[PDB]
């Protein structure tokens, strides 16, 4: 099998709603993989490519956003079998996701949440830009190129294509979902992402997500447990405004003072993760 004879399949990396991830190689080249197993049965969201041919959502929305270079991970091929579907992702080595880092670390230094935050919105324009709606950002989806300090985006399982109309599903995080979805089941695209990327934000510069309970994301209350500038603090609470429409777009995130002289990726691995 194509499948089979391609690829060299290594350890467990994880297993959950997403399915099962295999660290692995390519045979030829010797480039590391990771391989990902979703049964069908466990498939919610289907999605179809050009030609007729019925796949994930998930392949759907790699595709779309995996070309050219970026703050995406890659996918580089797909195979169906007869009771699921297996991805083969880009692995970049050494890697750690964003979540194992925070609790490695503690609270970030805000000069490293600037350049970690910075790559975040590049890569989520990306996506915005590939007609791709993410859906599920937070820590965990996000991968650390540790070499090069670059950051990868993760996971498009929960993903859907954007639109800009009202969305009524929701199969992402909760603690990362913006209060019109626990109050109305209703919310737009990028808004929706943009609450997002404040709770990320606040985990960065605080070691911890702000709400945990329905209520408290509903209340939209932001209080800060450590330390944080006053200018990190009002784009965090500008990205968490009640309102969906007060909240910033992309392009108001980057032009705010707190997002100025982002170092380089390679300056950030050199300082605060070599
Ligand atoms: F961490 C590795 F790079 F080694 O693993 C990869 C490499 C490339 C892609 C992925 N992906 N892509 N979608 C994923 C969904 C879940 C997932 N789970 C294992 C990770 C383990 C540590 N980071 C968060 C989850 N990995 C995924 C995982």
């Amino acid at each position: 099998e194509p499948l089979e004879s391609q690829y060299q399949v290594g350890p467990l990396l994880g297993s959950g709603g997403f399915g099962s991830v295999y660290s692995g190689i390519r045979v030829s080249d010797n480039l590391p993989v990771a391989i990902k197993h979703v049964e069908k049965d466990r498939i919610s969201d289907w999605g179809e490519l050009p030609n007729g041919t019925r796949v994930p959502m998930e392949v759907v929305l790699l595709k779309k956003v995996s070309s050219g270079f970026s703050g995406v991970i890659r996918l580089l091929d797909w195979f169906e079998r007869p009771d699921s579907f297996v991805l083969i992702l880009e692995r970049p080595e050494p890697v750690q996701d964003l979540f194992d880092f925070i609790t490695e670390r503690g609270a970030l230094q805000e000069e490293l949440a600037r350049s970690f935050f910075w790559q975040v919105l590049e890569a989520v324009r990306h996506c915005h830009n590939c007609g791709v709606l993410h859906r599920d950002i937070k820590d965990e989806n996000i991968l650390i190129d540790l070499n090069r300090g670059e950051l990868k985006l993760i996971d498009f399982g929960s993903g859907a294509l954007l639109k800009d109309t009202v969305y009524t599903d929701f199969d992402g995080t909760r603690v990362y979902s913006p209060p019109e979805w626990i109050r109305y089941h209703r919310y737009h695209g990028r808004s929706a992402a943009v609450w997002s990327l404040g709770i990320l934000l606040y985990d960065m510069v605080c070691g911890d997500i702000p709400f945990e309970h329905d209520e408290e994301i509903i209340r939209g209350q932001v209080f800060f447990r450590q330390r944080v500038s006053s200018e990190c603090q009002h784009l965090i609470r500008w990205c968490l405004a009640l309102r969906p429409s007060d909240r910033p777009t992309f392009e108001e995130i980057q032009n705010h003072p707190w997002m100025q002289d982002v170092l380089l990726p390679q300056e950030t691995a050199e300082i605060h993760l070599h």
